[PDB]
């Protein structure tokens, strides 16, 4: 039949719509057959049985609104860290193996959205490392060159996406594990705001810091996965937290992007070139780039490394370690790290927690006037043998830019910046404050269109395919709004010189209806260099339908918007064509009752009129 | 003579008197005080020359009568640094000499106050009893067979006897609350992070609060305003209060009381609680009966769990010097030494459990403005504590020990006397930053529970509060909002005024428009009559009375959602020429049949009165 390697989610959905339930089952059965487990393919700890593929697919057929399921019959991989009930969970530790009787909340959500889990994916043992070599199941290679490391700890999940077996996969990230493998494999790596994705059914390893993360080939698919898994789960995950309403969806073109004053490369010469060029490209989107001392952030990173956070991994594994399981089941570097936790008492954990809170005061003072950090994802592209030689120091260095994100309650999106001379990829990570995940996506989109002009952007190993349409975003869905419905008629319309005031207050365009038959529109005597209309509700009988744009203005922001609204205008209510009332600009009678006032109703809107002039 | 004076009493003496007489008054006060053990309440008193030094510094300040604590004597817990006295934490061998004031003492000093002494406490602030000190066991201000309570023992006694009208305590698990109940005081336990902890000895650093004992609400408030200041770089748990702090709960607010109230045998204190609840009901407040189990789960955590290690963290380099056994209190040191039981791994295990409980607590409190709780179950005897050095202490903790873990604010307030003559009280608990609304809720509770100006204070069973529980609310520098003129149903006393309170609006003034304005009564549809303002291009316009309010930027959206056709918010020009947001009205509004031109009345209230 037909090749499936490197399909977007959209590619998969298109197939399903135009195919029959049996010929789409076959395509997945066929994808499943081409995969190999165990040591043959180090990327897979385990793969589903054909019976299980049938089961998932039957369940899928029972649901009665497919073609509204944004991941209908789309295959996905899951880090062997995260429970799927159809397969065992291992944490890349053969004797730790266990059978979950229930799905991760995250997996359960993706299944509800129509996806099919194909296998569990290999990782550094107990999700401990940035290298991907620390698994008794095998070392996963870089999708581009088998001499190189895939990155970890989410190594299987990057590999599998990088070569387009599957268009989305799940990883986890405490201090880099969803970001480093994206850079080494030409992927999108989304590390969401903490507590946004539930960690119910993931094996705890630094519970207080840990996030479920996603890999994708493109912005579009990372967005669909985010919308699917961003769901509260307060009573079953102690660190879950609900996204607030009115999430920002775009940074201003003007945004302050901070970069570090000192960028250590540890001898590496190719990667600096990609970073320099990437910063040039951000400047060209119109961003303000500001160079900033990252001292406090690095103090925070050191606090991670010096502190007792290792006691979190130890807490999740000590009962198990005391079981004394066969040495061959264990990675020794991992186990030595985890046992570093024994030398810390409760008093110690607190002492470091104090120091962490103190650093954060400094970190919060620093970020107050910055919108985003742009950081190299990792300094190196490690060779398999380089990390065999120095099995700890390579790891430390690969966390140069990753270690402080979760401690500081930030979000992050690792995104390609191009290729070095030797044809390996790397890239940048963009770090935003709590709940900016949607705006980071969009910022990547804007970065891409400059760094990869003329649709020249590659993805995964697919060095000779180009992104056309797949990096486009819907933005946050209307579900998430909670604001006043506001109708504008004048200088706040798209394209006129007060539109920005709506953007400043994080307004969202809803629609463009007309008033009912009840309205006149005036042009007022110009005084500023801006001309200003006023609406008049009338009932002699002689009104027209005036044209409007309607915006949702977040409740907490409406104060900021109305404060910019000078006499004689005001905010009242207006009647739309359909009979709904909606807040709107109005005008004191004194306003349109001056010498200089011009009856503009004729034009049916304010645009038409500001063109019959200029 | 000076005993039982309030802050205002001190201020009014000073402002009528010479610096010299003012000094003598303070001197006589200092003279008449004794340190421990003659008086267990005081660990040390300032030497007379320190008094003069402090006085001379005060004389240097150029604006004196702006200073809200000018020449006002205060006590400080021997937990907190004042540079002219040593710090001890009630451990003689722990004694050190600070270089500088704690930030909190420095703020109060800048506000005028004179530190008179360092006050006695349970050693290393561990306990709610007051008795675990080698400098002595501070007695209840009512009866020296009874415990004063702790750990802010001396602070409570000194204010109970009215030597000083304010004292600093600290509070991690009740230490600013229990002693207030047992001595007929107000105990304020501010929102975490509001009062800096720079220069206080840590004992449970991540939960610690500096706190305040007063005799009346006014003083608690004054003190609160002086010390509620950020100190972000010198105190890792400092946090800035946001703008527009609420000043008052609605008449309506929901107050939760526990479904299960254990008393441990006590027969007297339940009657005062019952009575207090009935007083709250009578203020207009809706009482709901609520399952406190997850809050008591939380509070256990503090005891069974790893927070005990914060104390050990604070205290262990010292303890490894094996100081003399007789400077140590055995109960306390053993409680602290129990921290060796816990791994870092254990500390995280407990932290997860805490975060799990807080998910349940935060959900349970979305519905609720305030928790009302018995301050402590018991009025323990010294003897009872001697027999049960651990048991009584923990029963005294049954209501106190979840507050900081859960990041809440508290105010312990009197509720009357048992038949006994011993006092007790209620602690009102609110969410973060509610400190001003908590004080106002106490005012309201007082006016029902102690009608006709009958409230007692401290040992002063024969005096009555008069004006000293009144409040200024947050000061104007706290607000950040849009100035808004109302002309209509949102005026004070009028039917829509609740909508300003709902949006946390603050009254600023009652100015008039310029003479540019007409006012119409709109046709009456609802059972609410509403006016419409109209500006004219003259000459006919007249001046309309307004009320102007600060509406938080935050809340303005909430406010406008309540404003229907044909009204709107635009701007109006005051008599002063200042423009300001206000209600305006569509043309159509005042052009309907039945609109009455009402200008002649000068405003809306006089018109409503010409109808009734």
């Amino acid at each position: 039949m037909e090749s499936t390697l490197g399909w977007s989610v959209q590619d998969w959905l298109s197939f399903h719509s135009k195919s029959t339930p049996t010929k789409s089952l076959e395509l997945l059965e066929n994808l499943l057959k081409s995969q190999k487990p165990a040591p043959e393919d180090p990327a897979w700890i385990s793969l589903i049985p054909v019976e299980d593929l049938h089961h998932q697919w039957n369940i899928l057929q029972s649901k009665s609104n497919k073609e509204e399921l944004p991941l209908y019959g789309v295959p996905i991989a899951v880090k062997d860290n995260i429970d799927y009930k159809g397969l065992p969970t291992t944490a890349a530790c053969p004797s730790y193996l266990y059978q979950p009787t229930r799905d991760s909340y995250v997996v359960e959500l993706l299944r509800d959205a129509g996806a099919v889990v194909i296998g569990k994916t290999n990782l550094d043992q107990f999700a401990t490392g940035l290298v991907g070599t620390r698994s008794p199941y095998g070392k996963t290679p870089c999708v581009f060159n088998d001499k190189y490391v895939s990155g970890g700890s989410s190594a299987g999940s990057a590999s599998v996406v990088g070569r387009g077996i599957v268009p989305l996969s799940l990883g986890t990230d405490t201090a880099g594990s969803g970001r480093v493998p994206a850079a080494l494999n030409n992927l999108i790596g989304l590390k969401p705001t903490k507590g946004a994705f539930s960690c119910r059914g993931v094996v705890p390893a630094c519970k207080s810091l840990d996030c479920v993360s996603v890999f994708a080939l493109n912005l579009s698919d990372a967005e669909i996965a985010f919308k699917v898994m961003n769901k509260p789960d307060l009573l079953e995950d102690e660190y879950s937290r609900e996204f607030p309403k009115n999430p920002i969806s775009q940074y201003p073109k003007d945004l302050t992007i901070a970069i570090p004053k000192e960028v250590p490369w540890f001898g590496e010469t190719e990667n600096p070139k990609l970073y320099t060029k990437a910063v040039a490209s951000l400047k060209n989107t119109g961003a303000k780039i500001v160079v900033v001392d990252f001292e406090p952030l690095l103090e925070l990173a050191r606090c991670l490394y010096e502190g007792a956070w290792v006691a979190e991994r130890y807490c999740a594994t000590r009962d198990f370690l005391a079981t004394n399981p066969p040495e061959s089941s264990l990675d020794e570097t991992v186990v030595n790290i985890i046992k570093g936790a024994v030398k810390f008492d409760a008093a110690d954990a607190f002492k470091f927690e104090y120091k962490r809170q103190g650093i954060l005061q400094k970190v919060n003072l620093l970020l107050k006037d910055i919108d985003v950090l742009c950081v190299p994802t990792c300094p190196l592209n490690p060779k398999l043998e380089e990390v065999a030689q120095e099995p700890v120091l390579v790891n430390s260095r690969q966390g140069t830019w990753t270690n402080f994100v979760n401690l500081a309650d930030l979000a992050a999106l690792a995104v390609p910046s191009g290729f070095r001379s030797d044809g390996l990829p790397n890239g940048i990570t963009l770090i935003g404050k709590k709940f900016s995940d949607y705006a980071l996506l969009d910022l990547a989109k804007r970065f891409f269109s400059v760094a990869f002009p003329n649709n020249s952007r590659t993805y995964g190993k697919f060095v000779d395919r180009r992104i056309t349409v797949e990096d486009e975003l819907d933005g946050p869905s209307k579900d998430t709004l909670n604001g006043v419905k506001l109708a504008v008629v004048g200088a706040h319309l798209k394209g006129l010189p007060l539109h920005w005031q709506l953007q400043k207050c994080n307004a969202t365009y809803l629609s463009s209806p007309k008033t009912s038959n009840n309205y006149k529109l005036y042009a007022l005597p110009k005084v500023g260099p801006v001309l200003k209309p006023g609406l008049r509700r009338v009932n002699d009988g002689t009104g027209s339908q005036i044209q409007l744009e309607v915006y949702s203005v977040p409740y907490d922001r409406f104060g900021d918007f109305i404060a910019m609204v000078p006499e004689p205008l005001g905010i009242g209510s207006v009647e739309l064509e359909s009979g709904e009332w909606v807040k709107s600009f109005i005008c004191e009678e004194f306003g349109y009752t001056q010498q200089g006032t011009v009856d503009i109703t004729k034009f049916g809107g304010f645009k038409p009129y500001i063109e019959h002039i200029q």
